[PDB]
């Protein structure tokens, strides 16, 4: 029949933290015997001892130091409905957990962490770098508010945010023939012996649907970009990688990067993906904006190492 | 003085905008319903705000309704979570619990495992999560599910296992294969038949591979064959039609191996083929007495699997003499 | 320098007549012009070196060998092998009459069967790996061509102690009372006053997980109708169907490749999936159990 | 009747290549010596394979595949033909944490030392390499030891230390003194590294005392370095990360190193893992020299940067 209150979990945190019985009491305007009747209230409901009352200072019961955490987590869950309730209208305050595909993570994340510790102080971010299908999972489940990826993201119970169109540029060895060229057509994917990212990237599927269009159709396979990079560089291929990426995996020695013409559009589309039950879309809406600067920064970053973009 | 919400009114709040009504929301917390109706009444007027639109035919939740009500649904979850921990960490199994079951396992193994916490675990609150190895692992790490149940050693680290049970395995064939009904079998037969497996994912795959590079065979041919299903009730179609054999764990015999066109086959009491399956969980997690005490609801649901399965009258493999 | 496939079949058949059998001025000339184009000594008895090659120029004639057993059979309509790749909702259903036909009609088919979710299959398909899928219209897939096979009913089932256990008249307004515990294959459900269209943290990855949990009272689900002999004769379950107004099925196709020459070949192997399909009917009509009118 | 080699790639390259006069130019021969070898093999096996446009037979559908899979096997034993230790293919298997800083070296040295070895790079978990180590995918796996399968067996290769990223502004930053006392104070972002923290005194305190994690979403969690590395330059916590990981991945600005002292053992053991049927045995034991000096090049790169290491 016992349930916890919030304000017996109120003092039991207060209790905790300024370790006295006297200067708990007065932060939560309460009366001393007040405050210690929640307390063994909330002990004597649950049956555990939770605080060890000494003569020089109150301690934390080792199941205290167990407990403590759900219940802190507890309160800001309830001080954040406060905030909303009170007419917030859309603004980044409290936890937002993010969780960001691996090709994009990287090179989003060091302007996108940059903004918010800046401009939005208030926020919270918690950021999850998995594979697609594995974020749609935990989107779908509670453990993840948000989802950054490609764009379409097939998934029906989801509603998509289009972020930006981030376009792609071929990296190959330094004595590659097609080294430097800007002006490359589709058929030049023939030419190349492409190394692709494994089955659960979505960079897998941006490329080879790539050739298909108007163009012909193994063994290597690597799960990260930079062990990509390694490869290219002893010459056992080319690839495709987005221009966010260039400063951090085209500039060291032994690579060489190519473009197609004006006429050739090789890019992906990235969007910011959330549940369709959620209420939060004017929230989602405006963590956005940062994601379309973070990323307009990368792009500057990116220009700023002399590799001609696209 | 200023006003505090609480988990009462909180929890009022969320039922009435799920079940939209008056009378269904007050049955599902066993509380009045003048009781319901004082605590949104109460909410509302605490925080200034209308935040249920009533009409004759159904309740409608207000704009700013929806808005609120994510946020005091993960205030519950919190408050509900501090519960599960506060009593788990003596042994309660109380409140919800996300369990994790490979789909090798999970059919077979749930018909007694939710009678058995349905009649003695009344307060406990299952939901059932059936996915991959890989999967499962991943959304233990992030949290998405509390335990997993899966085949042992799981080699990842941060976690603990509970070693539940050893699982015999048994050779299904075709009614006319040569091997059909056999008792003794060794595993250098396991060279003479042509092997349908499960996709690379599946932790039974790798049960099976390993189960013949411990007889000197090399199971090439096998592995990278074109036909690949992923549940075992296609390999059985496949089994019945003579395209192979395969093997599957006991527990899967009395909704598998029952249909027209199969026969078993068991390798002698000196080869042991089995799987290890036991309960994987966070290292971090204070709830280990919780999990072992569900350990022995799991061990107990799977001895009622194997008693379904000796009910069927199909000889089951013996590891030792009797 | 390249080898030869005469040069090959001499090495391997020594090795080959090696057992219990034997295996010429021309032999020994092919031996030492393989020996000399690779540079490396193959026979003595099997040189240390010749033993790691046997193995790879032995597939390489048992891949000839292969090329010519299928060049026999080439001029015929369902010969040689055909990958179908099936999806999970269709594929123990529609198997044991489909592998049943082409056994006794078409001896000289090798079917192989790949079961995976859509995506997969259309990934397979494209890439060569499979040769036709089997899923439900429409693909949405350019470059693909489509063979309409059937509509497949969907029935409803519930525990036995539901409410709506044996109605056969139920409206799409029913699913919102119900706790649905949903593959999502095949969906397509519409009234003629609707307006639905369809495409919790229980969750289950096959069908007879899913029928479980309905024994258990967590929920209700529906499932095609060539699935019930097969998940939904059990203990404890129940059937209900829509009434005649609703339309809740889905569209089973053959889609290929627009670039393949073997459409008649694939036209022909459509009739035997529809065959299957109507003996799959039969079989559940065989339960008693009330289907879709 | 046998058909040939060269009838082969001819048929091949026709049903390929959709023209007669672009089949011809890359077989490097004329236009009636393709259709002549096309016309014999069309002969001598009695069927229609090829149909001002050419197309692809019905019949020759069916077997094109299986010509293919011949030249493969053709193309198979010249390889391993080209110098039968260390010749043809060989597929091994890398952990993500140990591929991109170890294939550089591990690269170069094969192709100047061993230029008939053909190797091809697969990288992804230790789960999945297992996996793929007993259903024959691959031919030798680079993991961390102890390998918990049976049926394998083990090279112990390396022990590789580990070196502590903080952020610059972090206290811990620059110590070369740690004890493992200090990993409470750390928030760290740990990846699948295959570590083992071991001190030579055992603290008592630390001893079984663990922190429960608690959050109703997920905690922040990283799948690569270069991920884990952006968020310790935001101050989002601390990380371990191998030394050979320290010129590709630790020279960025806003990073820290430090060390634990001496009595502290903080490393990996990488090791080499094959199959017990296997009869390569005594040529897996030399492709692990390479590896071995291709991890001494690795570590010296990481003494070249001017870090202290431990």
């Amino acid at each position: 029949e016992y349930r916890p209150t919030l304000a017996q979990l109120r003092t039991f945190v207060t209790i905790a933290e300024c370790k006295h019985f006297g200067t708990a009491a007065t932060k939560l305007s309460i009366s001393q015997p007040s405050l210690s009747q929640a307390l063994v209230a909330l002990e004597t409901g649950l049956g555990v001892q939770l605080i060890e009352r000494s003569t020089r200072k109150v301690i934390v019961t080792p199941a205290g130091e167990k407990l403590l955490p759900f219940a802190k987590s507890t309160l800001d869950a309830a001080e954040s409905f406060l905030s909303h309730a009170k007419g917030a209208n859309g603004s980044l305050t409290g936890p937002l957990t993010v969780g960001i595909i691996p090709t994009a993570a990287p090179y989003i994340l060091p302007s996108m962490l940059s903004i918010v510790d800046e401009e939005y102080p208030d926020l919270e971010p918690h950021i999850v770098e998995d594979q697609t299908k594995h974020l749609l999972a935990l989107l779908r489940d509670g453990a993840i508010d948000v989802a950054m990826m490609a764009l379409p993201s097939e998934a029906p119970g989801m509603k998509e945010i289009p972020l930006y169109d981030e376009d792609f540029i071929v990296v190959t060895a330094s004595d590659h023939p097609f080294a430097g060229r800007q002006d490359l057509e589709l058929s030049a994917l023939e030419d190349l012996d492409l190394l692709l990212l494994d089955d659960g990237h979505s960079l897998h599927d941006q490329i080879v649907d790539l050739c298909r269009r108007g163009d012909i159709n193994a063994v290597t396979r690597a799960s990260s970009l930079t062990t990509v990079m390694q490869l290219v560089v002893a010459g056992l291929g080319s690839t495709l990688v987005p221009i966010s990426a260039i400063p951090w995996e085209c500039t060291r020695p032994g690579l060489a990067t190519a473009n197609f013409n004006s006429d050739v559009t090789a890019n992906r589309r990235i969007g910011l993906v959330y549940r369709s039950s959620s209420s939060r879309a004017e929230e989602f809406e405006q963590f956005a904006l940062i994601l379309q600067r973070a990323f307009q920064e990368a792009v500057a970053l990116a220009a700023s190492t002399g590799i001609t973009l696209k």
